[PDB]
Protein backbone atom coordinates (compact mmCIF):
# COMPACT_ATOMS: atom_id res chain seq x y z
CA UNK A 1 0.00 0.00 0.00
CA UNK A 2 1.20 3.35 0.42
CA UNK A 3 3.18 4.63 3.54
CA UNK A 4 5.88 7.32 4.48
CA UNK A 5 9.31 7.73 3.26
CA UNK A 6 11.78 10.30 4.43
CA UNK A 7 15.46 11.20 2.91
CA UNK A 8 17.13 9.38 5.79
CA UNK A 9 17.62 5.68 5.34
CA UNK A 10 20.02 5.66 2.62
CA UNK A 11 22.43 2.88 1.19
CA UNK A 12 26.06 2.65 0.75
CA UNK A 13 26.38 -0.70 -1.12
CA UNK A 14 30.40 -1.35 0.40
CA UNK A 15 32.73 -4.09 0.58
CA UNK A 16 33.91 -5.50 3.73
CA UNK A 17 37.93 -4.85 4.54
CA UNK A 18 38.50 -8.15 5.75
CA UNK A 19 36.38 -10.56 3.50
CA UNK A 20 35.53 -8.74 0.15
CA UNK A 21 31.56 -9.17 0.72
CA UNK A 22 28.99 -7.10 -0.78
CA UNK A 23 28.07 -5.25 2.48
CA UNK A 24 24.33 -3.29 1.64
CA UNK A 25 25.35 -0.21 4.45
CA UNK A 26 21.64 1.03 5.16
CA UNK A 27 23.12 4.30 6.94
CA UNK A 28 19.87 6.35 8.24
CA UNK A 29 21.55 9.79 7.09
CA UNK A 30 20.77 12.62 5.40
CA UNK A 31 21.92 12.68 1.57
CA UNK A 32 24.71 15.19 2.00
CA UNK A 33 25.64 13.94 5.43
CA UNK A 34 25.82 10.20 3.72
CA UNK A 35 28.05 12.53 1.39
CA UNK A 36 30.32 13.87 3.76
CA UNK A 37 30.59 10.43 5.98
CA UNK A 38 31.13 8.78 2.27
CA UNK A 39 34.14 11.59 2.03
CA UNK A 40 35.56 9.41 5.36
CA UNK A 41 35.05 6.49 3.50
CA UNK A 42 37.16 8.00 0.60
CA UNK A 43 39.35 9.24 3.27
CA UNK A 44 40.32 6.35 5.46
CA UNK A 45 36.84 4.92 6.72
CA UNK A 46 35.58 1.18 5.56
CA UNK A 47 33.05 -0.99 7.18
CA UNK A 48 32.99 -4.51 8.48
CA UNK A 49 29.82 -6.60 8.08
CA UNK A 50 29.03 -7.92 11.59
CA UNK A 51 28.66 -11.37 10.34
CA UNK A 52 32.38 -11.13 9.74
CA UNK A 53 32.86 -8.70 12.93
CA UNK A 54 31.46 -11.60 14.98
CA UNK A 55 33.61 -14.44 13.04
CA UNK A 56 36.61 -12.26 13.26
CA UNK B 1 49.21 -1.94 5.27
CA UNK B 2 51.76 -4.35 5.70
CA UNK B 3 51.90 -6.11 9.53
CA UNK B 4 48.41 -6.21 11.03
CA UNK B 5 46.53 -4.40 13.81
CA UNK B 6 46.04 -1.17 12.67
CA UNK B 7 44.74 1.79 14.30
CA UNK B 8 41.41 1.79 12.06
CA UNK B 9 38.65 -1.32 13.37
CA UNK B 10 36.69 0.40 15.60
CA UNK B 11 33.11 -0.29 17.18
CA UNK B 12 30.67 2.81 17.26
CA UNK B 13 28.24 1.23 19.71
CA UNK B 14 24.67 2.75 18.72
CA UNK B 15 21.22 1.65 18.58
CA UNK B 16 19.48 0.77 15.59
CA UNK B 17 16.41 3.53 15.02
CA UNK B 18 13.85 1.00 14.46
CA UNK B 19 14.87 -2.37 16.54
CA UNK B 20 15.63 -0.01 19.03
CA UNK B 21 18.44 -2.76 19.94
CA UNK B 22 22.27 -2.38 20.14
CA UNK B 23 24.50 -2.26 16.93
CA UNK B 24 27.90 -2.29 17.55
CA UNK B 25 28.94 -0.19 14.29
CA UNK B 26 31.91 -2.02 13.30
CA UNK B 27 33.48 0.82 11.19
CA UNK B 28 37.31 0.78 10.22
CA UNK B 29 38.68 4.13 10.38
CA UNK B 30 41.33 6.12 12.81
CA UNK B 31 39.49 7.60 15.94
CA UNK B 32 39.32 10.97 15.43
CA UNK B 33 37.19 10.08 11.78
CA UNK B 34 35.07 7.57 13.55
CA UNK B 35 34.38 10.60 16.29
CA UNK B 36 33.57 12.90 13.42
CA UNK B 37 31.28 10.46 12.15
CA UNK B 38 29.62 10.09 15.36
CA UNK B 39 29.43 14.00 15.39
CA UNK B 40 27.49 13.15 12.57
CA UNK B 41 25.41 10.20 14.34
CA UNK B 42 25.53 13.25 17.97
CA UNK B 43 23.99 15.80 15.30
CA UNK B 44 21.13 14.07 13.47
CA UNK B 45 22.39 10.32 12.61
CA UNK B 46 21.04 6.88 12.98
CA UNK B 47 21.82 3.20 11.78
CA UNK B 48 19.59 0.83 9.93
CA UNK B 49 21.37 -2.63 10.91
CA UNK B 50 20.88 -5.23 7.28
CA UNK B 51 18.16 -7.25 9.38
CA UNK B 52 15.35 -4.43 9.87
CA UNK B 53 16.74 -2.81 6.77
CA UNK B 54 16.08 -6.04 4.57
CA UNK B 55 13.03 -6.83 6.27
CA UNK B 56 11.72 -3.28 7.31
ZN1 LIG C 1 33.19 -8.10 6.26
ZN1 LIG D 1 17.77 -1.91 13.23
Amino acid sequence: GSHMAEPQRHKILCVCCKCDGRIELTVESSAEDLRTLQQLFLSTLSFVCPWCATNQ
